[PDB]
């Protein structure tokens, strides 16, 4: 009679060990709280930091969340991960899964051996989340700090603190307070079941690199991802996607080469509008990590810009 | 009678003309004189005494450094003088992340040193600008605005150049700092000063640029899900002092970051592991390479590496400024 | 083939002269409307929204309702002062029976201050009004660049042009370049699927708000009896946490029948359910929101449990 | 070798346990120096009782009580700052007390826990330590009175509880954290740009009873009653929570009059959570400055002790 809920381990802080790694058997039995919740499966997809998380590790990960949420004994999914990169693989999954059972994944800023570490009750939230109903068709979800944020919003916005995962312009998709889930807002982009991206049949994503914007910024760096070969590039735009003439001339270089230059920005948050004065496609409000992850989920169905700009305002 | 103010004008979109006024994005940066830009707030003649000079007349996208020497060193020729009494810099918002940050370094003066940008164009309907250079004129008049730090003026707020950063692409309120605040506030005509930088700047700073032509080479380069190593060897073969790694989480490194990074440190450039983040502490960890940013930006850290490599090449000198400044 | 709106004239410093204004004269100063709309102008009232009255509310919200039942009325922009936009729009929010949009439209600067945010607010406004896409997200709130929901939003500075921010919810949507993104979408009850009609509403129910603080004082409750109030709205410390004397006078209150919710000082955040304090329990929402919503339902019904759920529906 | 630090406890969800740890009966002072035991490793801890409540019943009596301690301990030479155990419902203000009330150069640190001491990842102990690191580190010197939570250092002056419910709830969105803990180090970044701790005048040493100051909130349709009850009850001043820049209705406006028609002293502040209200001509009463009505009934309250002088009570919201 309660739901049937699956952790999936990749490592990260949440993981940890030290006198301030651990595998998922452990992160479940130091919260027995779970129990009162969901039936609990644990499965051990990686054990790295999430600095480490590469495109060929999302690939397995995505296939086997739909593999289990396919299953008719499989509630949700909950996945543990660290914080540096989890800007991106939960907009990967948001993109790339097929099913409308919760995704959540889950994350801490100080090991579970440190004062108060937060890993505890994020899991406990996670899994809560996770097992409510009412969680479905909301696309992937991230869980920490009492918050359920949308994978295409919620970023690491502070180095440090318990509190960086915000999304200061689209707020949190919900609350989790006094041991209740509070929703107030609803994803309104193309996620999950909508969504045209599929990874089940791809063996190997296109490189996508990214480039910062900044005063005095070299053009070379633009020849390193032409002379690799790389298939997309994300300008991390000063302001607005703004490119000086060093940008402008690599955009268009790598442009004629047939790589696909989408512009974002390096503020943290709002509209790169569209503008025929530069080249390069808009990321509307994607960050320059999250731009890379459409960028290369885009670039294997297609490589033409109007089409990829579409993708970029819908997704 | 009153005090005397000078504005000098490096270009941006507070200076931008457009074709139509319901238009906010996509137009001429650096369009229109310092002259047409004081001309249209008359209402500056009732708190300074003003002279307008043309530095340069560039979209902040494309602010180098040799045209920030070249500000820095007039900046200091001007507050040095007698009939001065402060500076107000008009400048894109782009780039506004870095420009007052460096002459945070670089002013050798108690004088108020306040830039001020605008996120829409003087063309566009309600243009912030106006009222953006009305509160740039009026902090660097008050005599109580005197040894702050440089100070970011928009949209009533009063920033310090260590802190402050456009953290939305295209909103007015774009400038914030978190963790850190405003310095003060400007509200019915009137200064609210609530905060004072406790870093080291301007007349206790130790870089001083006076003499310097040529400031030394420093790439930023990202940290993201599988970063390339050869964007490292890029900065390598072009004979670069200084790399910042605007870094995942906390200065993060990935396998092929420490790998680049360690490279990097061979040939002598020194590095700076930031966050690409937007906010808070990259704390030392001796499990990985490079120096380590404090609270400061990768643009912001792009900018005290470069000044601190014109001094030294220390790694622990600088790994000290950084706390420092 | 041009969108039809009314601009209907609350008031509001998007409306004020200085030495350093009808609905008409606000039309005419941003002329680039004529390209969004077709545009009719009402003038509802001329109040500072700090005067703002239920009373006024509802002519307003009848009036509203009125207009969005027409074949020729595709939308609707209400203009009104800032200091009480926190009740307003959330009132239609819960009042309006249409999917046509109803946005709230105001101003941090009067027309005649350097740099007055009053025209490009405006201008957005109606964008936004007069955009098929803006339809059934509940009443909305423009200013600043951003579209906020009336359910979320409220001024959260005293005298910034960026006041109007909901930290926990973000924006709906957002104008930027001439072009309008929307993001988010309330997943609370709203306008059409609201239980709440005021056609038959002659006179609304009083409900007080009782700040909660150090040294509170219980007369204030007493006071509230006296005057035969129908519900009162406790902005309590904290999570709605009451002292001795809050605690004392709100069971006062609730023994004579009127209705209390626990709602927050604080700014944001969920007042949880408590069984060991009495009143109901405001959810997420604020003190001045709170009113809002327990006046209304107290047309509805005096029903506790009810009432309760209301709260964490709406 | 060592700071020595005292720890002075009131209660609180800090101090507070229940149950399951899912989700209330008092803990003592050495409950919570035992539950972490690093904090031997920072400073020499004396524990000290002075309250057990919640912060919702903190009243004006206890503060003067906790005020004259905490002078009465700092003037020690063996003393080289306190940390305070306090709940949070009630930070925004007692905090502040202090801040207008201190003497000394010394730490004083106020520190709180939004989760129960028993619960799931409770951010009590970390808080403290926290805080005793503040507390016990001289450079926390001359700052005025500090508020430790989530890893963050707020001024007493400017921090408030702004989500009712969350672990980062103490901000101040136009003014920032003075510093930050991360990482077991100390980061100074801000400086309280106000008149505090030595530098103000604010006495209490010889103080018994406070005058009492009532809050009245602005909202639509608000009572013109609630003033006269404040008034009937011989309050001697009232702050108002006004809609925006603290904007009075034709009822706050003939409601604060009849206030200052009786020698009550009124100010405007604002309910947004944030910002200035300006002086207006036009309008009645005093003028807050950026001060919230909490941390404004403490200013006003203690200035009634100094003054009734309009012009000078005015002076202390721009300056303090
Ligand atoms: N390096 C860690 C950081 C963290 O989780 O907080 C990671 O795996 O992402
Ligand atoms: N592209 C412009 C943006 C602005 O100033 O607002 C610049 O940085 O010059
Ligand atoms: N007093 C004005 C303030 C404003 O609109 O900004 C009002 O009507 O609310
Ligand atoms: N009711 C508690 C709330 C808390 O401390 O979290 C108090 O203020 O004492």
């Amino acid at each position: 009679n309660l739901p049937n809920i699956v952790i999936l381990a990749t490592g990260g802080t949440i993981a940890g060990s030290a006198a301030a790694a651990l595998g998922v058997e452990t992160l479940i039995q130091a919260v027995p709280e779970l129990k009162t919740l969901a039936n609990i499966k644990g499965e051990q997809v990686a054990s790295i930091g999430s600095e480490n998380m590469t495109s060929d590790v999302l690939l397995t990960l995505s296939k086997r969340v739909n593999e289990l949420l396919a299953r008719s004994d499989v509630d949700g999914v909950v996945i543990t991960h660290g914080t540096d990169t989890l800007d991106e693989s939960p907009y990967f999954l948001n993109l790339t899964v097929k099913s409308d059972k919760p995704v959540v994944f889950v994350a801490a800023m100080r090991p579970a051996t440190a004062i108060s570490a937060d890993g505890p009750m994020n899991l406990y939230g996670a899994v809560k989340v996770a097992a409510d109903k009412n969680s479905r068709g909301r696309g992937v979800l991230v869980v920490l700090n009492d918050r359920i944020g949308s994978a295409r919003f919620i970023s690491k916005t502070n180095a440090s603190t318990l509190d960086t995962f915000k999304a200061p312009e689209e707020g949190y998709l919900g609350v989790i307070i006094g041991d209740k889930i509070y929703y107030q807002t609803r994803l309104d982009k193309v996620h999950t079941t909508r969504s045209v991206f599929d990874v089940t049949n791809v063996d190997k994503l296109p490189a996508v690199d990214i480039i910062y914007g900044y005063q005095d910024d070299p053009e070379y760096m633009y020849d390193a991802s032409i002379k690799h070969g790389v298939k997309g590039i994300v300008y991390a735009g000063m302001g607005a996607g703004s490119v000086s003439k060093r940008g402008d001339a690599g955009i268009r270089k790598a442009e004629s080469k047939g790589i696909v230059v989408v512009r974002s920005s390096r503020t943290g948050s709002g509209i790169v509008p569209p503008d025929a004065g530069q080249p390069g496609l808009v990321a509307d409000s994607l960050s320059p990590a999250k731009s890379r992850i459409l960028l290369m989920l885009a670039l294997t169905k297609t490589t033409n810009p109007a089409v990829i700009q579409d993708y970029f305002h819908a997704y």
